[PDB]
């Protein structure tokens, strides 16, 4: 029944058969006779589901476990909104545990927060923090800017040349010429002032602007090189050497994202009253000031850290990301965050908490929140897609939940390092 | 229907009956007002997938669109390996889609190499990569260090108290009685050199060691707690402020990891000819490098990085750390990298490539690689679980393989940028 | 006699010998608080307050090599020193002909560490066979940076956003405008940690550095954002976010005082026999070093050989804060192949914080006004405001870019 | 020869592409030659070089010399530090700064003074080397661990000098490269000079195990001198050094016009939390450079060494039984600094070095001068913080 390769080709070729009247071992059979390369199953194959069979099938006979994908899951998926979107070479999905932390009492309302992570009490840990929060009144938050940004390296063939180009930028007028090129590439795309610096004959320039309520890496990157375009007719001898120079900066750490900020920059506070602090926390406010100071303060600052004065920050920014399709390898710069702890009330026992986050890299539309069961998470906090009457109010309100849950999960971890055990 | 809550509690504290008895509407009705809370739904309902759909009901109610879990997956997923381990107040799980990039050619081996993402072309960006490594001869590493560490922060009444207590360490005989304390805790546990730095009477202590093929965090701050309830036997006046004081440096970027490493320390390189890199990835050596030194070196150094002296090795660990379950959070101190391209060879036309690697906090034990989808990734790779006949083995593998990873996934950016899009 | 020496002080101190003046303040008749007025000349204030500081040293001979004769104390007291016992002699040597921007500069260099001088001296030589150096000032504004607290984060976000809004800025501008004549406020940039606002005021200053300038104009634009905002409370008028005299990024990005580029092409021939190296060593090992070692070192801004050598000999010549070195020394150092072949070296140095002025501080004193005069940059600028400083400016990074070029040469040499 | 001519004759040899007997005669000439080349000639005249000792400094301390620079020198005095006093002489040109630092050793001395430990000791040469690939530079790495290793590379640092004793050594990869931190004491000098020698002998014995390996650069700038740097403030170079006060609420008061809780909120607000705002690495302060950069050049010092010889952290505590006096420490591991060579081997640099009593070596116990006076910088920095902090907590 397995037909020779030949009879099996025609078959492929033949219009109104194709793939679908071969067997899977027959397919298999022409891509290791070089037939059909590996990269070309994707276009060739009918269902989504059994181009992933294939490549699995194709995929186990060259480990050293022939058994080893046994586990990990394929079926029954969408890969309807992955392929040619999301993901590449795709042999199955990986399950991420989803647990709910709050209510998250913010800004007078209530959030249930979804959480993916694998790390045992993380979420019963913030969920602690959620009810410290809750029954000290609840928390208050501000979105200070927004803006995401790309800073791509061009060179001139002299400093000198350089500095033309800077001074040229920082006019009125050439400003304005820059602005109306990178706006016209998409109704969000509204450009801030222009900064940037200079390392003898290169220039790096940091384009900034709203996104919607996208995180917005391809639209400012779509009208940073129709901008940087424009600046190369006034500027001949200009080259782009690269559409992103490590300036905006994005996906490592940079003190340019703490000081400028990226995305948006959210402050979020509270003020637990000294009875929640001992009901809920198991500690006072003194010992909790006294661990902030000297670890999220003092000990950050003796191992050399810029933007890392928190405890975990990065665990409630990891968590979220993942479980609302957020690109989590942007939780480098995300977690950014200052956590402070002072003294209230007459006799210093109540504690205002509160934590700064510049850079927050988020967003409601496009990448993995494209996806089902990440919008079934965006569903949960009432931010999923597109504010049609309130363009970035999704993202921004997403952003100002990832700060408040973030102090949620301060408070908690910062009370059980004071308490001992 | 639903019976009153005083015959129902005497159902569940019927041993021969139990929760089995009740119905989805009154183990409802008893959470709703008290007599359960919600997390002792774990351990009382008769199985663990029920306890999640319970959950999800209460869950439901409190949402202002109550269909918002709809498309959130949940059923058939094995929780066993998950409650009480990885996740609290579980409602699903989050799909991640998995693609694989290969093969890796590294130290004469093949890999193939699963990647847990959302950002469309990340999976065949690494796979081109890939492609320009194999066809180059292949990339090799080396493992320069191999420790997990811990920093706590202590206190003396005085810095001159804080000052002996730093002098004691430094002794022999000293570190010897810590290094017992510390090394009797668990049979992994080999105490290095300690690092410590004072504040005034604040006294922090970097206690490192290897950790079997676990990540090792809870190993090392079961070791430290021993070894300061020690040093504390000879200094009975220092006080412990946390056992964590932000010297670790765990999830939060700092110049310690980038300057004395934390869990492993990874190099690895790679000539790529230059016929493959004008043929794969469409440039030429002459412009990556030019490209790496004005972007990954002199972009990074303008924007204030310290340690993110690269394009986008973020992106291949959050990648690899997803599906292989290691802690996604890690990804902040894990993705320090340092990328360097050079001339190489006779005619000085082919790419020399570096990526170095720090501080990949990276274990194939515990946590979340204690699930069996994430395990079936890891048996890919072949260093899924502890290796008996050489401790440490697999997670040293795992790391050589990122850190290759990592330099392919940069070899095909940075040529996509050098060719202008 | 005790009580015929204070008779003599009621007419003057002048009429009274040492000894006298020296026995009223041991036998305890005067306090030695009061000497600093009663005594009328200077030279002898100096004198007396060595002979009552000696007698307290374990070697009361410590101050015989200490010089303080025949020096002008007038400018110093009350405005440049205190509890003054004397001078320190800094050896002044000069590197030069430095061929910038189509002049020529003589150099001073104020240090006592052997071959720096001769060094640098051997950088402008290879500049100047090389067609001399360009640069330019890419910007300019000193900068003070207070910490404000509010009652609430709620509050401090408000007044961030009052202070971005055209009306809130144009009105703190204004307050800020009416105390000096060189005051004009730039853009704000604004940080909130929690309740506390850290405010960076920025201004030019004419040709002064400018700190006391902004700190005037500082405080009276926070009185008028306390009436727009009464609960607002005033910690420091310094919160660390200028930042002066301390390492810190936001100097390194947003820059600080003149902000300024470098650049000069050597010949490959000059690079062989002024230099004793080739263009590719010198690149190989700049790459290495100023780039890759201070990455791996962790460096914020110190991405050069030995920037703060030359930034520090010419400060403390020409009358600037030497204790600026700090941030004033911040600077990467850019070394590339150039010409036909690939064979001359492209160098450039870009300082984005050069904290610097030729009026005001140090520069009242007339040894400091010596070498700004040689220069060609003592005093204020009347034609244009502010230039004397830029030119200054120019200079040290000149001076820089040539210290770079002979030390990364001999360390390429070996 | 050269004392029979005059002034302008000799002027004219040189000029015709053509030593004398006196050194101020020597540095007349270079004053009158560069004079032709100014645009303003008469503008030489105020700077003085007369009468000074031009001696020690030629061929030593500087060339091409026209010259010297007064800087005024103040006293900040008494400071009280480990149970001595102490008149520290502060060479600066900033109106107030001398005052100030001398209203915080007042507050010190009321307080029962300071005290202060050094808690490492070691000058530091980051040079940089290279190997073909990662791999070798890896294995130069794992045998510069190994005590074997270590050892050899010890006896040859060793070898140049009396005072080459080498501690534990540091060292970083990227790629091919390897980056190596060498820490030696070196008696009572700064050090520099001696630990580069040193490093040019164990770099050379480093070379015959490993033929292939090139010596790149004896400073690749992982020392670090003179840049700001992470590893400076992390494991230290030259003296680190710690000291500490506890203010009594009454002298907050009266002599410092302010409060205990004052003093803790902007000390927290401003050197922690500004400092963080602002992306500062080890400049956790308000003002150390003042004081460092002025004993520095009233020391003879390399007064370039402030840059990282100025970080500091300052840390502000309530303490005492009512909760109301003021605990201070100033953290600095950094100091690089010396009492014998350089700029310290010329006269009136070592009038200022022996009102301190640390002047030249430490016959009983080399090295011991040094850092005595790391100690001073420390304690000197501590009162400089206190007196502005609670000016600026004062509200000036
Ligand atoms: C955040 C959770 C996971 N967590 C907690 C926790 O919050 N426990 C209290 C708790 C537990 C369960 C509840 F239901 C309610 C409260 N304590 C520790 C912990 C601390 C020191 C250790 F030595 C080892 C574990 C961790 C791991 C922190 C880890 O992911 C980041 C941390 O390393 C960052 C840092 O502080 O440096
Ligand atoms: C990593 C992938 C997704 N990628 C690629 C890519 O690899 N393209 C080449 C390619 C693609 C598919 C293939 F099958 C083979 C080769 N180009 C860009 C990109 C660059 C500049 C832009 F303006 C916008 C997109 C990105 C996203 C960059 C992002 O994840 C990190 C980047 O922002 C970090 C940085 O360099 O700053
Ligand atoms: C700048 C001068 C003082 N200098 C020179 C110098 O330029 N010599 C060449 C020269 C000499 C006289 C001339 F007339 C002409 C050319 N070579 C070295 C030197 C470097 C590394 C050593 F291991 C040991 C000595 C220094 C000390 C640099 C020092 O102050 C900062 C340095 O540590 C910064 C760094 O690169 O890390
Ligand atoms: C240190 C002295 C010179 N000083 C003083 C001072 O100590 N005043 C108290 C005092 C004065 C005289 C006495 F006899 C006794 C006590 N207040 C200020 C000052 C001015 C404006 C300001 F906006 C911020 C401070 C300065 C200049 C600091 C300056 O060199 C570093 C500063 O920029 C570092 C910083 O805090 O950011």
């Amino acid at each position: 029944e397995p037909r020779p390769n030949e009879e099996c080709l025609q078959i492929l070729g033949n219009a109104e058969k194709g793939a679908k009247f071969l067997s899977d071992a027959e397919i298999i059979q022409l891509v290791n006779a070089k037939h059909i390369p590996a990269y070309k199953l994707e276009t060739l194959i009918e269902t989504h589901e059994r181009g992933v069979s294939i490549r699995r099938q194709l995929l186990s006979k060259k480990l050293s476990e022939p058994s080893s994908l046994q586990y990990l899951p394929y079926r029954d998926y969408n890969y309807s909104l992955v392929m040619g979107a999301c993901c590449e070479n795709v042999i199955g999905y990986m399950p991420i545990p989803v647990g709910v932390a709050g209510p998250l009492c913010l800004d007078e309302k209530e959030f249930q927060v979804p959480m993916a992570t694998t790390e045992g009490c993380l979420v019963a840990s913030t969920n602690r923090g959620c009810r410290a929060i809750g029954l000290g009144g609840g928390a208050s938050s501000r979105v200070l800017a927004d803006g995401m940004t790309r800073g791509p390296v061009v060179r001139l063939p002299r400093a000198c040349d350089s500095a033309e180009v800077k001074a040229w930028l920082e006019t009125s007028e050439g400003f304005a010429v820059i602005k109306e090129a990178f706006d016209s590439t998409s109704r969000f795309a509204r450009l801030q002032k222009l900064h940037t610096s200079i390392a003898g004959r290169n220039l790096y320039i940091r384009f900034q602007s709203r996104s919607g309520d996208a995180m917005g890496m391809n639209m400012i990157s779509k009208g940073t090189e129709k901008a940087l375009s424009k600046l190369h007719e006034y500027f001949p001898e200009m080259q782009i050497l690269a559409v992103s120079g490590n300036y905006c900066t994005d996906k490592k750490p940079a003190a340019i994202n703490w000081i400028e900020g990226r995305g948006k920059s959210v402050v979020c506070e509270a003020v637990i009253p000294a009875k929640v602090v001992r009901e809920v926390l198991k500690t006072t406010t003194e010992a909790m000031i006294e661990v902030n100071i000297n670890k999220n303060l003092v000990g950050s600052a003796m191992a050399g850290s810029i933007g890392g004065y928190n405890a975990h920050a990065a665990n409630i920014v990891t968590a979220i990301y993942i479980a609302c399709g957020q690109d989590a390898a942007q939780n480098v710069g995300s977690s950014n965050c200052i956590t402070l702890m002072e003294a209230s009330g007459p006799t210093n026992e109540d504690l205002y908490i509160s934590c700064t986050m510049p850079s927050i890299e988020i967003g409601t539309v496009g990448g993995g929140t494209n996806l089902l069961p990440q919008q079934a998470c965006l569903q949960m906090l009432g931010v999923q897609g597109a504010c049609k009457d309130n363009p970035g109010e999704n993202a921004r309100q997403l952003a100002r939940i990832v700060c408040g849950t973030v102090m949620a999960g301060e408070l908690s971890l910062m009370a059980a390092l004071a308490a001992g055990h």
